[PDB]
């Protein structure tokens, strides 16, 4: 049956033929070779791989029931951390050291800016990611609301020549703020020149410079009359399009048409928490996207790839610019497997292993030659996140699954490094020797925040309620991972050698507040962090302009922010917190975020999707934030702050709302057969069943449920 048989695996027909047919013509790869080295590696780390998950079940079972037997008031920290090391959750801090990681892009090394993360599944998405490394600062302007559209400035079917007004403005600021001229402002001039390799900038009465003449990186068109002119400020670089015959440029004092800003320096293409990939049909529709992507050919009706930018230098000779953001691609972690291979016995293959190989050997098409030049990385590098490890051994063993995997396909050792999230509460208080477990595959660390609230609520579910989502944002626990997280950085030498991450910004409409509050990521010091659409890159560069963050990595350096107790501080609610309306506003909205995501996971197989919260806030929902709200309500539910009638309750009453927000034509209802639903028992389970899930995971449950919808469709 679908299956063909490669020593103990049994590999679905699907999966074998998009491999052979597609992913391995143009490697040099022998088709044999490679399928045997799959049987290899998966039957040589499979028992690694099912220890490791075994180890995390042991030291949770340890701490509920320690937490369970604690008697004494609030909890004895001292007692609390040498029972952490004594378990071995607490492993020793290793003597400094400097990472080794070499032959990577200058993108990861050194530019600091905005990374993006797309679902590798949708192909227009991952196309306009890749497409992202420049964007309109206009267009991300006049798009959203961070020009208001208070006087006149409301958008309409047609261009509002009040607000392109106000768009040209801020920009005009921005680039007074980024590339000061000697004397006057940008918004004065009115024209562009080069002269002797020198910018010139024409006011009203006089002409002016740059007061930093190096931020001039070059131009288009004839040195007296530009087409453009491309500016550099903090390594990112800035082109001001200049074309008097323009329907806005013929309203532009200098003839300025749009501001063009270097934008998504990177992009994760994620088979992750943004996607439903639950069989071997979907893991090939996401392999085959990474493909295109590599190979440089992916298309959708046409939208291609962009080729290089090409510039004169100020001196009159001619280079060229990356055009398309530098790929990642995010592999699953060690948790799941997948029947996309199952063995003799019928037992599935662990996703990870999985995607190290077909996602490994799908990237050497973009270390090659595309029919123009190699589409990814020039050094020679693959660039693979890692997602939800739990401690530096998992660490040891991602790299030792790359290591193998680089031995099947052929390549140099250390050619598929590793961006490490820290995402779970092992890992946080462990990072230093998690780092030194990658120490010459590492390309970044960064702080997934939300998976990290997830871990923190199972890892204590035993110690008492939790604090509201809304509040952990501001918790100690947090706030101290977030500083201990660039400290480990740069402590092991990620200055100039490899990105300081941090997390998404969810709340895709408000981009007025994510321009007023996201600076806040490059002033700690991160080189990176994530936004979740080209426009929200364009405006998180703005960030990049403002805050000079190599300079602010230099003043980090040798602090040691965080101590391991602040760590450690579990985000417990104190008695009598709230009262009953703040307890009920908290379930409805915790049932509606899952009901409102679980219902295109399970029924259409969406993995990221804008769902309306209960203050209609439009939030960008993954699977982390999934984890969150689920473990939430069952801590809630464990100690007693609800009742099992309460949260099915508020199920019933949040379901419709969800069955109204969505009407789309696809969508079918899940009120009022709820027991005829299987996405509303997917959420119900989630919530009942979240205790007993392993570290509060909710792939096993989505999974199952998500294969279960597409049994009874077909049938
Ligand atoms: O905080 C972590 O745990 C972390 O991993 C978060 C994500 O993965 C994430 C969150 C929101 C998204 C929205 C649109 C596309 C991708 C997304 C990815
Ligand atoms: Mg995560
Ligand atoms: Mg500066």
């Amino acid at each position: 049956t679908d299956r063909v048989s490669v020593g103990n695996l049994r590999i679905a027909r699907v999966l074998y033929d998009f491999v052979n047919n597609e992913a391995l013509p143009g490697t040099d790869i022998d088709p044999d070779s490679f399928w045997a080295g799959v049987d290899k590696v998966v039957a040589d780390l499979t028992p690694q791989n099912q220890a490791l998950l075994n180890a995390r079940d042991e030291l949770q079972a340890q701490i509920d029931k320690w937490h369970r037997r604690r008697v004494i008031e609030p909890i004895d920290m001292d007692a609390y951390r040498q029972f952490l090391t004594e378990i071995g959750y607490l492993l020793p801090e290793p003597d400094d050291f400097t990472i080794t990681t070499s032959g990577v892009d200058a993108e990861i090394t050194t530019t600091a800016g905005p990374q993006l993360v797309v679902p590798v599944l949708n192909a227009r998405f991952a196309l306009n990611a890749a497409n992202a490394r420049w964007g309109s600062l206009y267009d991300a302007l006049y798009g959203t609301d961070v020009i208001p559209e208070t006087d006149g400035a409301e958008k309409g079917p047609t261009y509002n020549k009040v607000r392109g007004d106000k768009v040209i403005a801020y920009a005009r600021k921005f680039l007074d703020d980024s590339v000061p001229l000697s004397s006057g402002s940008f918004g004065d001039a009115t024209g562009f020149t080069v002269q002797d390799g020198q910018l010139v900038v024409a006011l009203p009465d006089k002409s002016t410079g740059l007061a930093n003449p190096g931020q001039f990186a070059g131009y288009t068109g004839a040195a007296e009359s530009p087409t453009s002119v491309l500016l550099i400020n903090h390594g990112l670089h800035i082109e001001i399009l200049i074309d008097p015959e323009s329907q806005v440029g013929t309203t532009d004092r200098a003839g300025v048409k749009d501001v063009i800003l270097e934008s998504a320096i990177t992009t994760i293409m994620d088979f992750e928490d943004s996607v439903a990939a639950v069989d071997a049909a979907d893991k090939v529709l996401g392999y085959r996207n990474w493909l295109g992507l590599n190979k440089g050919d992916l298309a959708a009706a046409l939208r291609v790839l962009n080729r290089d930018r090409n510039y004169t230098a100020p001196g009159g000779g001619q280079f060229t610019l990356p055009g398309r953001s530098l790929m990642f691609v995010r592999n699953v972690g060690h948790l799941m497997t997948n029947d996309a291979i199952v063995d003799t016995d019928g037992s599935e293959v662990f996703e990870g292993i999985m995607d190290a190989l077909f996602t490994g050997l799908i990237a050497i098409h973009g270390l090659k030659a595309s029919d123009g030049p190699l589409i990814n990385s020039r050094t020679g590098s693959i660039y693979i996140v890692k997602p939800k490890m739990h401690g530096p051994a998992e660490v040891a063993f991602t790299c030792e699954l790359f290591s193998r995997v680089e031995d099947v396909l052929g390549l140099p050792q250390n050619t598929m490094k590793i961006g490490i999230m820290d995402e779970e509460r092992r890992t946080t208080v462990n990072l230093k020797a998690c780092i030194k477990a990658a120490a010459d595959r590492v390309v970044f660390i960064n702080t997934g925040f939300l998976d990290r609230t997830g871990d923190e609520i199972h890892t204590s579910m035993e110690a008492g309620p939790m604090v509201r989502k809304g509040t952990m944002k501001s918790q100690p626990w947090i706030l101290a991972y977030e500083d201990h997280n660039v400290d480990a950085g740069l402590a092991a030498g990620f200055s100039g050698r490899a990105q300081v991450g941090k997390g998404m910004w969810t709340m895709t409409e408000l981009m007025a507040d994510m321009v007023e509050t996201k600076i806040a990521q490059p002033r700690a010091g991160a080189s990176t962090a994530w936004v979740p659409s080209p426009t929200a890159a364009t405006l998180h560069a703005l960030h990049y302009h403002q805050v000079d963050v190599a300079a602010v990595q230099q003043g980090l350096a040798g602090k040691r922010r965080a101590t391991i107790e602040q760590l450690l501080t579990i985000p417990l609610a104190k008695e009598l917190a709230w009262a009953p309306d703040e307890i009920r506003e908290e379930v409805d909205n915790n049932c509606q975020s899952i009901l409102g995501y679980v219902v295109r996971w399970v029924d259409q197989g969406v993995g990221a999707s804008k769902v309306p919260d209960i203050h209609d806030v439009a939030l960008m929902e993954d699977r982390a934030t999934l984890r969150i709200s689920s473990q939430l309500l069952a801590n809630w539910l464990r100690h007693g702050v609800i009742t099992s009638a309460d949260v099915r309750a508020s199920l019933e009453r949040m379901a419709p709302l969800v069955d109204r927000q969505n009407a789309d034509v696809a969508y079918r209802p899940m009120a009022p057969n709820f027991d005829d639903s299987i996405a509303f028992l997917a959420a119900q389970e989630l919530i009942l069943s979240g205790a007993q899930q392993p570290n509060g995971y909710t792939e096993p449950i989505l999974h199952r449920r998500r294969r279960e919808f597409k049994a009874r469709a077909a049938e």
